[PDB]
């Protein structure tokens, strides 16, 4: 019922102690993990993954609780869907494949999993790439009226259950599509493959998957923030050589000077703006792929 | 049929150029206007209004677009549901009854209509009372992680249509009940009268009324903010002698309310009340006496 946007890629259901992680696996060479964000799945990499496959062994994984990944039971602190736990679970997953030192690239929620992984376990990463994000700490500290209105859903979805859930039940199709079109450059869905939008909408049409997304944004308003406050108070920087890509019309640039912020969180960081909205790998696939290939190859 | 929580009070469909304002009207003496808020209707004053009617001509009106008042067609800048436009419409309504200089008390959304009225047309108000609020500018300007999480619906309901409307249409009864409960001390509907809740529920059950509420919160995120900002930068303060009532466990106090209003008013008194956000329904007696003692000085 859902299209194949990764021709040639296999399908792996990697076992962890918190549940199965689904991923499309293609190419050969150095291991490169790709992590998606909200409200998308692994298929958001379908326009750049084949190019990366020509050079690397590309693992395109659904986040814990997302897509076809299992949904581990959450708790009163939203632990399994905190960026620290997600990182632990994916580290565990990559160990099942023999990948204990790999390249990592993330977008939105996946980028947050990524930099948290780098802080907690720098050893697991050769190079890091974060796409159109700032540290979760940075958004909350810089929170103003402009901030609050634009990215309203950081506060909205972090509301205690079942208030966001019950509201999302009203028109999940509309909401998930609105979340996609609102952060592009054109303001519509033209950037997204209609088949890819189907993957997103189908997953979002399930109440259980939506609950996970809320538990995600709850973690991002509490545990993730507290985890980030500890680091920023200690003065810990990410030692992993990392790349920061953001859309010129993206979310991160309206907030701050992206590479100036990431220089405060990482000692070895380079970055560039790309003519795009928030959804870089779909809006500007050629440039995004090129940036990643050249960076991970160096 | 909805309950009549105002024994003796007549009903009024007051014509304005922007549409009819419904109000319950009772008592006699100096004229006193009561303006409700979100997500309520005029029946929120039902526990304190009779006490007030012993000494005043009490006019309990539904805000334009709210409850039983008509719904003026809105526009791209949400003009008719800005606080400036609401105040003008109510000034018209009061002028119909022969009231061109009156006393005014407001809560939540209505209190924003009220101080905006004080700023734009100070001559219209003998005395002013605002309940459990800060100026709209103050909330947006002091926005942080805490306020983002604590009062999220300022940003959520302000999202461009029809994003909030389509979400609210799913489970409207749940949302309106949660909104009433969440800001009380007990965190339930126990402080409210069931019949009052049904008034709030039925109104909130109409999708057109729900759209009006969003237009209200859209105005409060933009045009209202900008209007307030103009007064901040120009050093304009409310000359109308006012009283700032707020709940000790309410929304307004979670800043030091009296200090904030002193920046906005050159003659303002302030006192806390053992209550959540809905003082006239959580602490009706303390609110009743405070209002009576203030407008009767
Ligand atoms: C996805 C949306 C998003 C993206 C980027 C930022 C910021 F401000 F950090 F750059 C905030 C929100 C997500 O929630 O991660
Ligand atoms: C009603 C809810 C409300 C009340 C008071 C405040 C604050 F923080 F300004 F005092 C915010 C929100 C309303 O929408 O005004």
């Amino acid at each position: 019922d859902l299209a194949d946007l990764f021709p040639g890629f296999g399908s792996e259901w990697i076992n962890t102690s918190s549940g199965r992680i689904f991923a499309r696996v293609g190419g050969d060479g150095p291991p490169l993990l790709l992590l998606h964000g909200f409200p998308q799945t692994h298929v958001m990499w379908h326009r750049v993954a084949p190019k990366l496959a020509e050079r690397f062994k590309v693992i395109v994984a659904d986040l814990p609780g997302y897509g076809w990944s299992d949904m581990p039971e959450s708790d009163e602190q939203h632990t399994p869907y905190t960026k620290r736990a997600m990182a632990k679970q994916l580290i565990e997953a990559m160990e099942q494949l023999g990948h204990v030192h790999f390249a990592l690239a993330g977008h939105d929620r996946g980028a947050r999993v990524s930099y948290r992984l780098a802080l907690d376990s720098p050893g697991r990463l050769s190079k890091l790439a974060v796409l159109d994000i700032l540290p979760t700490y940075e958004y909350w500290q810089r929170m103003n009226r402009a901030y609050a209105l634009k990215i309203y859903h950081w506060s909205f979805l972090a509301q205690p259950a079942p208030l966001p859930e019950n509201l999302l039940g009203g028109d999940p199709d509309f909401y998930v599509k609105a979340m996609l079109a609102s952060y592009t450059r054109a303001g519509d869905l033209s950037a997204f493959d209609p088949r890819a939008v189907e993957h997103y909408r189908i997953a979002f049409a399930d109440p259980m998957r939506r609950h996970v997304m809320c538990e995600d944004y709850r973690a991002g308003a509490y545990a993730d923030f507290e985890h980030d406050k500890i680091d920023v108070e200690a003065g810990n920087k990410i030692p992993v050589p990392m790349l920061a890509l953001w859309g010129a019309s993206g979310i991160a640039q309206s907030a701050a000077t992206p590479l100036d912020v990431w220089r405060k969180w990482a000692s070895d960081v380079q970055g560039a703006p790309i003519e795009s909205g928030a959804f870089l790998p779909e809006e500007a696939p050629d440039q995004t792929a090129e940036a990643l290939v050249r960076f991970f190859s160096a």
